[PDB]
């Protein structure tokens, strides 16, 4: 609990150099489940750590996946309805910035504003900021495949392999272990399910389902879900992880 | 009472990562009944548990239950006041939505819409945020029977059976048991009445009536109020359940 | 007092769900004297228990009853000064929606949108919300006498009959002991001054004065005050039941 | 021809002082067919030279006859297509007329603001004034049965028998013959219709079909059209006047 | 030629009555090919007398039928330019009036505010009026199939069977002769490209092919193009008359 | 010279049909030389007669072909300051087209809006109507290769092969003799040069160059201009036809 009268309303700055609002976006991220996404060398491909509860849900509903562009996807982590709001006006936004480029469209300056829309909630009182993240990916020819995450700070890092939610730790380790520029997507894709439920701990946390979205060279450039024999054959290939 | 200074104007967030905002909003919702709403096969019929209380209250009246189209129904729970305020909003934005489409209405952006007019009022300290929740659902032939659930976190959910208010535990579990896609809408709605109304506690909740309103193929696709001997059909099928 | 920091600006909630604002309002609505309105089967007709303080008052004036179109009226209480400020805001809206409507006015979304208006304070800090309640109603041809009562949360309930301010549990037990469908306008009114006068404690309470106004099908269709054999005949109807 | 370099664009004015504009609308008036609108003691009712010329046309479609509100009625003469722009534009300005008025609605004003749009373009060089005439009537309780012709100069004229059209000058001195205070309604319309067929010369003009539509006391102050029992009964009236 | 310096801009009237832009707005249609459109029991189908010149132009292409909703198209003649113009204003406004209605589509008001837009270009100097026709028509459930015909004059005539272009003389007639609300849509519509390239001469009018779309109800409410196997059986049965 | 006093400022029609600002744009294109525009299977390539005068002209420069998006192009005759200012304007609005889709630029709306721009200053006399005519074409792969001609009376007509400038008959007549959707781009853009420098009149017209630009699946989907071997290949491909 560093700050008294600090962390009231903490757009003013305590004397450590904490925002708290910053603490209070990471923190849950960290209550949220962990998502990652990785830049292979010919596609942008994400993964959800989706959590099954109950059976009144719906099946290919609770995504946690939003597509922004025929091939920018947004994978989100946090709090959904803030991260939905994102996505509405980072679909304005897109479209102003595919105004702007002639080519098909390029990451950088889009998830550039979108991190400073993240960023300008952050300093005034009215409501919150976003206290949620999520990670921005396009795969194109002229420009290439392209990786952005926006922290829930407004410094949208870039990545080859990225990793946002609650057990980052060990999932960042295991993608800095992994060959994020050196094999083809499908491979690495399968290590990536694999890897993350892995990192799925089935006592602390309760049930869960598989949650996964293509865009790269086989898909056509087309953000793309995964199919359900590449679902159920990521499942049986994470079960031949789980089972060693 | 987590949060000491936080939970006063809590769009600024605690180290916990929860808006405290969001728990008055879900208490107020588990201090209202509990409402449902299905998604069936050919059609969205939702279904409310009204509290009769005096003889100086009207039957008919009371409706915690708005139509928002022709076949796009609100399903409100937690604060009437604020959630008919919302009805309104959402009557002239799914104008503009019904303007934008050009087929019947595509409920999917529209609650998107909705719901980010449901977040927009959570980060400011003029006046309170949404204390209520609602479901909209919407059956069509282009694009079928949509339903969706938007919660009052702005993260709005699709449902092919969901419940929200009190008793959500029990309702939740029971909806997870039922046949959510199989059955005729008809059966399964006197299923959705008669269970919702088992799970009616007569001793600490005081008397109650059945509220419900089709939309459907039966119903030309209208959004039709239960009719009076489908509404005592349901009351005496929930009576031969409470009969066990 | 419940609510420790929650309930210095309610706008934002407390995990009760409870927004001490709505509290703010009805408390002061029970702290003024209980007006009761009636919707019979030709006719809407209102009244309020005036409260006789000293003789340097005007008799015609100190009306809690207010004209919003020829057949709407507005049964105040609570706080009169924000009431009379909704009379005039409600009466620019009111012909905002006969501008929209073709035919006479429908009361419906009006006050749809008069509650809107209400509940639109109540999220804010500039000033307080609405500390009052009124009662809207109209009759007609072509919809017919319909009656709405908008809440200080803004949740408009209409009614057959109604019963605000402060003895509003023995008002509203009386009401439903009534036939508020099946008699004719005119013998329900006098049961109103009656039993309502009967209600009318003169010991805890100071000395009383009768206060109705009409609209219905004898008098034309205008918003009448009740005239003074009326008034009279109606105070020795509840002498009459005052002497049992 | 009177005017050389006058009647070019004659918003100037030429030395007889006559604007050539309303020369032009006139006599686009009596180009027209011969359409009257007659004020009697307990209504307003409409009449309409309808010219049958082929069967490629449609019964109860090609209607001079319009609409304003619900008993306020347009009877057009001269150019259709600028007559139903101004009917489209008195639909909105009748809208915000009965914002401006509290009773049912006052035709006085309404077609005073109405001919000041019929004037308003008649001294600029845009695009031309309206060369066609109609008729607005109203009836009501609280301000009567009230009819007003607008003119193509902007000089509303009422009346309590009005005649345009090709043939004015013998309709109006049979109107003028007529007791257009004195009968009821509905043999005054017989009357109406029998000899405005009169005037109705077979030979020069075409095959010729029964135009009228009622509002008054009997069809409950609605505007509605004349029935096909009442509207065979007036041709059978015409016919017994036409075979002497 | 009548008018001398009258017919220069000629929003300025001319004392015959005749505004001499309707005349060319008119004429121009003459001189354009005969279209007609047809309001059928179930269906409202229109039809184009597309002309063939050479082997430069494309089939499908070429195209006098403008999609302006789902089940609204456009039947144009006169130019081509200022009526696909009006195509694209009339999308906006038919988003517009979708907008403002509830239910599926109703063509009225629709085409009366698009006669509106037709008249408001006539009146002034900058440019010209649009000298082009055209024809809208919708086939809906709640209020049917409806067919709406908009003059370069603006006085939107509605149809049950209609026809524009240059040989509407012959073409009316044949209207007149068929039973335009009696047999189903799809004899009907054989019959429209049967006797319309009858009256097609081949000698002063070079070669022809036929344009003609449906919307009904085996189309699913589509408003689709006539297929290939049923316009070649259209271009059959054509030549079946033809040939007699 | 069809016209006395209707062609001064000739937004106002004449009683032939023929606004004659359509005529002075026509002239003027016929008076420019024969640029055509074609449509083949994978590419629209576009070719312009280019006019040699002297040598103190830039090669490479005088270029009547504009691109537009990097697969738009835009080959321009009539006059070119307008067509430049067109192309501009075209710039900024498809800006805002590629704003509003969400793949690949989709022409038609595209080429819809530009001629609505075309036809919108045809109406007023501020300034001249544009006096020019010019060719959009793109090539894609989810909509693919589309060619639309604006003229300058703004009805865009679309083409498998189009021809604009002076010598349009004879152009118009080899253009329908080609195989315009049969063989690849190559061979068709040999023979489109080679034809249309046989049209070329060596002695009524002075010396020539030739202009073409790619756009297709060898060009990587690039609007890239003819390269020299390629312009000198079908340089002698047009002195291989010249020479018999």
């Amino acid at each position: 609990s560093i700050g008294t009268g600090y962390d009231l309303s903490a757009s003013t700055f305590s004397p450590d150099g904490r925002v708290f609002q910053v603490e209070y976006a990471m923190k849950a991220v960290e209550n949220s489940s962990t998502a990652i996404g990785i830049r292979c060398k010919d596609g942008v491909v994400f993964g959800v750590e989706k959590l099954v509860l109950s059976k009144l849900y719906e099946e290919g509903s609770n995504k946690r996946l939003f597509n922004v562009d025929r091939h920018v996807g947004m994978a989100v982590a946090g709090l959904l309805a803030d991260a939905r709001s994102l996505a509405d006006i980072a679909r304005e936004e897109a479209s102003n910035f595919r105004s702007n480029f002639g080519y098909n469209i390029p990451l950088k300056h889009l998830a550039d504003r979108v991190a400073m829309y993240v960023h300008a909630y952050t300093l005034y009182s009215a409501v919150r900021p976003f206290g949620c993240s999520f990670m921005l990916g396009s795969y194109s020819v002229n420009d290439g495949a392209q990786l952005y995450m926006i922290d829930p700070s407004g410094v949208s890092y870039g990545y080859w392999g990225c990793a946002i939610g609650k057990a980052r730790q060990a999932a960042k380790t295991e993608i800095e272990k992994l060959q994020m520029k050196e094999m083809t997507c499908r491979d690495i894709v399968k290590e990536v399910a694999k890897i993350i439920y892995i990192v799925h701990d089935e006592v602390k946390d309760k049930a869960f389902e598989l949650e996964l979205s293509w865009v790269g060279e086989l898909t056509n450039g087309r953000h793309e879900i995964v199919p359900k024999d590449i679902r159920e054959e990521a499942e049986k290939y994470a079960k031949e992880s789980l089972k060693e």
